[PDB]
């Protein structure tokens, strides 16, 4: 008994949900939604400069997409509540156009016909967040979730280690991101964004970022005790957290290490990982898991005072983490 | 007796347009028209990711721009036609948004109160195409006129001389671009042009162009002989054109460098340029000839069949001949 | 099965190697270079072109286990004592770049080996070989070249056009991706002043003789082609620019069907053939030599065209260096 | 007038030239390195990421003759038989990155040079002085160093930060540009094997000791600050990230105008101060060492901040090299 998911939006989280969900067998893609004509979402979907070739076979034949043999129905609706979720079946949708991030926005696909909705993004109202490794057991059955963002993502199951084993007293986190969508490739107009405008590829570009503070929500212990900001920088894809943190209880690095390696063994297997390789960016272009502790480039000037490095794929490991919160609220 | 200029969009073209007629006596920018506030607009003049800081002051007063003591009004309206370009005594509208590209659009500046249009691109209709170096001299007292593309007005000069001297049979270009702004940081839709949806600082991607084709306009002996495509490169700025021809007269590459050096000193002194240095496309960022001949780096396979490499940056040097286009039409 | 050694462990040796271990008739039983089993390791581990080894890398005894396979680890400079009959080696990948003559070659078959392939164009006169191009032409050389990456692009296109309506006389350029030979800033580079600058910002004219080369692998286009490159701020990934002048007159669209026929036909996996909007990313990891754009190129007459094909230099030709070793041990 | 010699021309030797041309107190009257006139002269008049060289160069006699001045070119190895003297140089600007001690140095003053500047930290206990930190604790010595770009950086901002409210303790993060040790695709790096990798592909972590040694020239930081750096794919100015514990609480616009208070005085012209939305390049030919972003910066509490500050690793520690040659030489 498969999920069947319909997908809002085809952008990047969008189709690399759609690959992710071809790997797992317990999720089904059934219809994709985006102002493009299905010949150019087989495109979209068949060629990728990051990722590489689709893996496996996409044709199109009667405006439907047929990806390894399976018929995906394609509309292009600019409406949310006329995309007739309940003709195709879908129980969950993936809300990953960035658009309508808040209850009453994405309501309208439960209106539509689907059961429940998952946003790609953090949410703009108190929508409840989730992220894996951090407080999946605390979903209530909302039908209405947000996976918080790529970069809470990383951020919080890692924090929920050092919290849990050290004590978070206060931390300040940088991003070093990769470049997205919004930016530009030559200086240009983001009336919400001026830095966002500068070239993408020229620039190391500082942004802000509720993405720390927002550990705070799916980790009420450490509301009050997290913030950052961020810097984009000229990479496709992959970015890195630099978590500088205050711990009550005195740890040597070697006992931080420790602590990780084995809660990546452990409870979080599959969503924080841990490595001591000369682990360099491109490393982790397909990581799955949402969070991987770099144990060499970290550094503590004592015991009580340490900086902390994390991978994660923005765009994979996100996206399979969509997915996983697809399959809790229906499993 | 300056001739006062509006400039309608602040993209690329409009404001480096800008920056060159700060340098000349005979214009002078009076107006700007764009989407943005006046303190944005500021912003975007005083720095530059590509071309550095303005050299100079701006700040913003009263809804205006002020340019090294000099008021700029600051405009943001959508239809040309209520531009009122006679309040401000506007001579000549550097057409700048790429979006109004016709004669029929172009026409309301002078109904708003211009007395002349130049096209900071290549006409979608037939309106009549200007290249330095090439036609000024075909000029007609036309009131819109347009500056035909970056390209076009690097191919062009380097086409007359090679024609004029040994006759053009036959030519096909190769045009190795930089990014301009119509590309995507990432993978993303661009419904009309598919390949320029994909990440530009990923890949190269091959584009169709007219410039090629546009020179017989310019230059009507070479009508129907040139043609050619783009690639575009990851580089911000600066291109070159790969110019392999076809030669009626039997010409030596020793020739044919004395050929477009004699050109470059003489009578296309300010438009086409001569090096044999070791250049590479930074040492032309900021250059205002619009096609340097890159002496060592072309090829002759015989003395009829030759490829020939020029230099051009695609955003200054074309803006300066857009000011120079300004100048004839009213000089 | 063909036991293979690599000389030398650089971006065409380490994609050899990864390439050999989806063939079933190749297996690499030695490396040699100046680097050490544990950096090797490291190396073939994690690429930031083509992602992590598909499959497990350990280290043992200063040598490498690669999937289960032990590999002999040595850094000798001189290929006499390269030794390599005690493991076994038939055929050398000669990929130093620095070996590339029958007489310092030769070396590698006075250590053991039987025969040689050179991983770039030869300096003298050993004879190099194209897959697609004149691998019928081999007449049991001990030592081959396997030309240079843009030449295994060119010369499979310009068989199929000149075949089909005969090259007068063309001019090429590659729009290549930064190689290991280029500065991160600008730099010091004595033989090449243009190269040492900054790779990833700039447009970087540059030499080639694969034009001319395709002249040597396909005599009937000796003297009737060169051309130069431009490196550009990519990782990977290049595309051909031939400008060619046909004597049979062709629309472009008889151009594309005979391209096309070609790559279905008589050169299945070394010519390629596409008409979608493809950009340089989509052939990271491409097994042909060549890929025709159909859609990129442009013909000014029936006479007079310009032609795009796309090549990964590097797994493309790393491909064929490993078709060309089982093509002579045959 | 402080008359200069350049030891090796390299990025940073090349970028202190183009810095004496706009200084009337200093003057280059000789270039040291294993690369001849007509190389230097090629170097000096393009450059990849400053533009074109502002002036007029051309070779005589092998020698460079540069905005009418003739500069003396050698390629001598051993600084002792440099002879400094024979061109009149007082102070050597010491660029090769390789004698960074007060024994190799001194070879210099051995060969007629009166004092010496390195544009490194020094390895030994050479004194090492950051304008706007402690160049009034210079006393005659006649070998310096002008520690590192990023030391430069992270020295006012910290001075700043510690004089008005007290740091208890630090770490630093610089997101750094490009460098010209690292490499266009991935390759052999003994020394480092992260910095091996592609660096136009990567995110690629480095070490630096750059935040250690703010505690040699403020004493009072002694043992209170380390870091680390993240590289990436731009071509010049990097950024410095560090995230303190203030013993004095203040809000951040408290800090803010204490920064602003500092730019604006003590440290014009060592440190800058914007509220403007600057990115990377804005700073590509920046004077200031230390340019702090206001806005970029944010505070979790009255004693916990994230301080951002730019800096072109290349044009501002190459004007205060000519600073500290200065101001050893008043």
């Amino acid at each position: 008994m498969t999920i069947k998911v319909g997908i809002n939006g085809f952008g990047r989280i969008g189709r690399i949900v759609f690959r992710a969900a071809q790997k797992r067998s317990d999720i089904e893609i059934v219809a994709i939604n985006d102002l493009l004509d299905a010949e150019y979402m087989a495109y979209m979907l068949k060629y990728d400069s990051t990722h590489g070739r689709f893996d496996g076979t996409v044709e199109v034949k009667d405006g439907h997409l047929i990806v390894n043999g399976k018929k995906i129905r394609v509309t292009a609706e600019r409406d949310p509540a006329n995309l007739k979720w309940d003709e195709v079946g879908v129980d969950v949708v993936a809300e990953a156009t960035g658009i309508f991030l808040t209850d009453e926005t994405a309501r309208k696909h439960i209106t539509a016909g689907a059961k429940k909705v998952v946003l790609t993004g953090p949410s703009k109202d108190n929508t409840p967040m989730f992220v894996k490794g951090a407080n999946f057991d605390k979903y209530e059955g909302q039908d209405i979730v947000s996976n918080a963002s790529c970069t809470t993502n990383c951020l919080a199951p890692l924090a929920k280690v050092i919290n849990d084993n050290f004590g978070i007293i206060e931390g300040l986190m940088t991003t070093v991101h990769a470049t997205t969508a919004t930016q530009k490739t030559v200086d240009g107009p983001s009336h919400k964004d001026w830095r966002g405008g500068r070239g993408a590829s020229q620039n190391i570009i500082p942004s802000s970022t509720g993405a720390a503070k927002a550990v705070g929500k799916v980790l009420p212990e450490l509301n009050g005790k997290l913030t950052g900001m961020a810097f984009r920088v000229p990479t496709p894809n992959v970015s890195v957290v630099d978590l500088t943190v205050r711990l009550e209880k005195a740890a040597t690095y070697e006992q931080i290490k420790a602590a990780v390696k084995a809660a990546a063994e452990g409870e979080m297997k599959g969503v924080l990982g841990y490595t001591e390789d000369d682990v360099v960016s491109t490393d982790f272009n397909g990581e799955v898991c949402t969070s991987v502790f770099d144990a060499k480039a970290g550094i503590a000037l004592n015991d009580n005072f340490v900086k902390l490095v994390s991978w994660y794929d923005n765009e994979t490991g996100y996206s399979n983490k969509v997915l996983d919160l697809i399959a809790h609220i229906s499993k």
